[PDB]
């Protein structure tokens, strides 16, 4: 007769092809990537003749076989593809196999082959669009969210992007390399601290709390291997697969690396680490380069200098080389970008005419042309145009398109950026013609998170009510408010100043619109990019 039906044993069923060490705190130590999971069963036979042969079968097809030569037993074997099994072990003889009921297994992967699709319903005032204009409609993320904000990745309102960028993924180095984030106390330290026993200008992980370990919905189980913001972006490309999620290198306070990238010994590691990084974690679609900026002017006053254009086209250039070997080496597409100053006193440092040939899309940081960081000359900071009072001033959206466009850059390359959150003043004073950004200031109006900025949820929710004017500037294409008493001015973008924004880039044939942050909006800003677009309202 045929053997008995044997029992599978209890025991770990959750497996992973890339292991993640839970007592490491140094990027080298946390990640182990492997060619395939060890996977482990084991079975006892209650009843019965053991058979000769036993064998381990997922979905029906062997994963291991051997003798069968007790009631007890136990494989190991590899499994070299992520997903959930239907693990079986079968006892076979001459007179037939007889297979045990399934037990699921998990293999786990960094496409996020193994989670259930995160598809969480939109909150706030987010409606759902549909991606079918072509045209981008992105935001950042920013990895510190998850704290104090607590803006998580379930809160994303993914069906109406089309990019996701995370912000921020750092380049290793400390004293000289990235001084930069000494001014954010204990941020120099930590990423000391990953990049521990690690080269620098290879790329990390800044907080691997954040990124992998912190509990979140979807990824709370102890054995979870992925959990964080990564195991939540994981499941968010399950349930979104189009969805272009980037990781963003650099930022105001990590681009000090940059500046060293002349030297190609240092930039031949980098793009060598940002490569081994895309293998590492599947579900980024490409990279992101944020240098802010070539040619300096950044957070550090020590760096900078006339050769950091061509360090430029020459990084985008071999960026583009080694994603293109990438891509035929997975059959898939990724993606190259860079957010880029909109100032056209930053553009002309760079041939982005040239560089152009390498990217994807240009994120146009078309924001912060003013703010607290200058008290004297007060302006719209996120404008389209310039404003009735001053027709010629410097920054504004359309001079760095115009810039841009000057140089020879194709205009389809171009995504337009809008702001969820305001800058502002306190104290104004000394203004004509009831235009307040005719004055002067004393500070910084007092911010939602830090001095200055105010996020755009925060200016709807408190600072279009009581004492504060509101007027829509439409030379500008621009909102502002304003409380008289107190002298505070906050410049921000609103539902109309983006409508301007989206009806430009469709009449000037631009790339999309961008934005920065994503948790500071309440969906007002992100409804109106989408529409402003001409994406359908609804869903897929
Ligand atoms: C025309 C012209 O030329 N004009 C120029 C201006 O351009 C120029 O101003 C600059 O303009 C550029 C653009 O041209 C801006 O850069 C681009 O866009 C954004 C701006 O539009 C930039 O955004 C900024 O990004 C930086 C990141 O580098 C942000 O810094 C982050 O700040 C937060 C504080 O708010 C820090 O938050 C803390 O994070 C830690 C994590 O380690 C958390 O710690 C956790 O705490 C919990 C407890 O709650 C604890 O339990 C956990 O254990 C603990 N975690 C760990 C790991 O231990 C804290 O909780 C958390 N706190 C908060 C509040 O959340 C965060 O760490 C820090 N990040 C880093 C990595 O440093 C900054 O806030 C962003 N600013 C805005 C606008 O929001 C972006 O860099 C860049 N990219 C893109 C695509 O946008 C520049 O911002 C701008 N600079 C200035 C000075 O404004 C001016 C020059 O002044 O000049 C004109 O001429």
């Amino acid at each position: 007769a045929a053997p008995g039906k044997p029992t599978i044993a209890w025991g770990n069923t959750k497996f992973a092809i890339v292991e993640v060490d839970q007592a490491a705190t140094a990027y080298n130590n946390l990640v182990k990537v492997k060619n395939a999971a060890d996977v482990s069963v084991s079975w006892n036979l209650w009843n019965g003749d053991t058979g000769t042969t036993a064998k381990v079968l997922l979905n029906g097809k062997e994963a291991w076989s051997g003798p069968s030569t007790g009631s007890s037993g136990t494989a190991n074997f590899k499994v070299n593809k992520g997903g959930r099994y239907q693990m079986q072990v079968a006892l076979c003889n001459a007179d037939g196999c007889t297979a045990s009921d399934a037990t699921e297994i998990v293999v786990a992967d960094t496409d996020g082959s193994h989670l259930a699709p995160l598809k969480e319903p939109l909150l706030e005032k987010n409606k759902p669009y549909k991606q079918n204009s072509g045209k981008v409609v992105g935001s950042y993320f920013v990895e510190w969210g998850v704290y104090g904000r607590n803006f998580t990745v379930d809160k994303i309102p993914a069906q109406n992007l089309t990019h996701l960028l995370y912000g921020f993924i750092p380049i290793c180095g400390g004293n000289g390399i990235n001084d930069s984030l000494k001014e954010i106390e204990g941020s120099f330290q930590a990423l000391q601290r990953s990049c521990q026993g690690r080269e620098d200008f290879k790329v990390s992980i800044h907080d691997p709390f954040a990124a992998l370990q912190k509990a979140q919905k979807g990824v709370t189980a102890w054995d979870d291997p992925y959990k964080g913001n990564f195991g939540q972006l994981m499941a968010l490309k399950q349930a979104h697969p189009d969805l272009k999620i980037l990781p963003s290198i650099g930022g105001w306070t990590l681009s000090d690396p940059f500046f060293f990238m002349g030297d190609k010994v240092k930039r031949d590691r980098f793009v060598g680490s940002v490569k081994e990084f895309l293998q590492t974690w599947k579900f980024f679609d490409g990279v992101d380069i944020d240098w802010e900026f070539p040619g300096g002017k950044g957070a550090n006053p020590n760096l900078g200098s006339p050769q950091d254009g061509e360090t430029y086209v020459l990084l985008m250039k071999e960026l583009r080389a080694m994603l293109d070997q990438l891509s035929v080496e997975t059959g898939r597409k990724y993606e190259l970008t860079s957010a880029i100053s909109a100032g056209k006193d930053k553009i002309d440092k760079v041939a982005y005419n040239v560089a152009q040939n390498s990217m994807d899309h240009i994120f146009l940081m078309s924001f912060d042309f003013y703010g607290a960081f200058d008290l004297k000359n007060l302006g719209h900071q996120t404008a389209l145009n310039a404003p009735a009072w001053k027709p010629d001033t410097a920054y504004t959206t359309v001079n760095g398109v115009n810039a841009l466009l000057a140089q020879g850059v194709k205009p389809g390359k171009i995504v337009v950026g809008t702001a969820m959150y305001g800058r502002g003043w306190t104290g104004v004073n000394g203004y004509q013609n009831n235009i307040p950004f005719t004055g002067t200031a004393t500070g910084p109006v007092k911010g939602t998170w830090e001095n200055g900025i105010v996020d755009y949820r925060q200016i709807a929710g408190q600072f279009m009510s009581g004492e504060w004017q509101y007027t829509y500037d439409a030379t500008a294409e621009a909102p502002y408010v304003f409380k008289p008493s107190t002298g505070d001015l906050i410049t921000f973008d609103d539902a109309r100043s983006v409508q301007a924004k989206g009806k430009y880039v469709l009449d000037k044939q631009l790339g999309g619109l961008f934005s920065w942050e994503i948790d500071a909006d309440n969906g007002d800003i992100l409804n109106s990019m989408n529409a402003s677009l001409g994406n359908s309202a609804g869903v897929q």
